[PDB]
């Protein structure tokens, strides 16, 4: 059951570089990235999946400075996902989303379709025009993607670790993300843990629900 | 197989008000909230789980203005989770986290424990002192929790819908969150869809991977 998975998964601190995702698992992790929900189906994200040694090493350059303890996880894991958010929400993206909803069969009439576009545009506008927080808003959708992904990959039997400990300016410049409209937020190596993963035998710790949760 | 679950789950547009979570499901969804990961195990969140008619109706007041289309979901569903983030990261919370890590058996020595505290404080300080983005940082952790939650409850066989379409200032004041150090971010009704959920028979739509995903 999924609760066992939630209780047994852990942040892997070191990966076995000789254990690769199966071809089928490599497909499945891309499916998880794609099929996450997002506010208005805005999907304001891009993913880089590095599985070559070259491409992981490029991503690993971002694990410099204070963040070297993360470098080896990025090099040793089978696949390394970089989760990136759009830096602004443009009308071309909003059109592409609704056209795709349309191509996929979600609208019965042109009017249903126009209403969807109008509603997405309205709610998007509150972030990009009124509140000026559309960067933050899109980044949140991407973290939601991450949350989905980590539970997903745990349920496939894979090890993983989310990493904020890396230099986004480096990683952005390494892949040309600013000029393309994106910024890197979280890196998630996926694979199988090695013997150096001290975190695999430690008990899980969370605050008690009497602190964090209220029922009404 | 979690990939099926990811491909079959949907944002429920209408719930059967007669169909309740089993008492066991009610406990399991609290377990998912608690055991989400977060950066440094900071767990910078609070949840309100409404199960009673009174409690749900309090939450549903936030579905005012042009967010009325969400009101029914909040009233008809069995359980309604309000995801809240801390509004600031204080040293009392950081201490509580590490003491809990300690009580749960994650430190071999007092020195291991002090090192953990030091590392959490260092990385937290980067957000609350250098970048002044600690609110955003914590809110991200909360969205991650959401993403975990949505996949988790779908794997328990429950229907749900994440909701940003509600008025957070109302919901905050309804539960006294500002003064307690919290702000509401996302609301997630959980239960079982009614036959009025038009979204249960619509195909899922996502942008294709040739736009959103790059392999290297
Ligand atoms: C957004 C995010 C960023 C994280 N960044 C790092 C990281 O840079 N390095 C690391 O070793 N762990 C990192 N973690 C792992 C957390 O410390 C871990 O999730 C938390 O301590 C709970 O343990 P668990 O993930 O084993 O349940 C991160 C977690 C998340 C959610
Ligand atoms: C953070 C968040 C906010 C959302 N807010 C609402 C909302 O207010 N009302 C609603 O009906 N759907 C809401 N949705 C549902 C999305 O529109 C839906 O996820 C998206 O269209 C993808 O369809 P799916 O969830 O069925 O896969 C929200 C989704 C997320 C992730
Ligand atoms: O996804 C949606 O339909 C949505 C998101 C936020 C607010 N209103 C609608
Ligand atoms: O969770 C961690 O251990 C973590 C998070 C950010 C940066 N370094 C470590």
């Amino acid at each position: 059951d999924i609760i066992s998975v939630a209780l047994k998964r852990h942040s892997t601190k070191a990966f076995d570089a000789s254990k690769k995702l199966t071809p089928e698992q490599a497909e499945q992790i891309k499916t998880l990235l794609q099929y996450s929900p997002s506010s208005t189906n805005s999907q304001p994200w891009h993913f880089i999946v590095a599985s070559t040694e070259e491409g992981k090493a490029r991503v690993a350059k971002s694990a410099a400075g204070n963040y070297v303890f993360n470098e080896r996880k990025m090099l040793d894991a089978s696949h390394v996902v970089v989760f990136c958010a759009k830096t602004a929400m443009d009308d071309v993206w909003l059109k592409l989303v609704v056209d795709q909803e349309d191509a996929d069969g979600r609208f019965a009439t042109p009017e249903a379709k126009a209403a969807n576009d109008k509603g997405r545009k309205f709610f998007a506008d509150m972030h990009r025009k009124d509140l000026h927080d559309d960067a933050e808003w899109m980044a949140k959708q991407v973290y939601l993607n991450v949350g989905n992904f980590l539970l997903g990959v745990a349920a496939l039997g894979l090890d993983a670790v989310p990493i904020e400990g890396f230099d986004a300016a480096i990683l952005d410049a390494e892949f040309g993300l600013k000029e393309k409209g994106y910024t890197s937020l979280v890196v998630v190596p996926v694979g199988h843990h090695s013997v150096e993963d001290f975190n695999a035998t430690l008990p899980k710790s969370r605050l008690p629900q009497n602190i964090t949760l209220t029922e009404v």
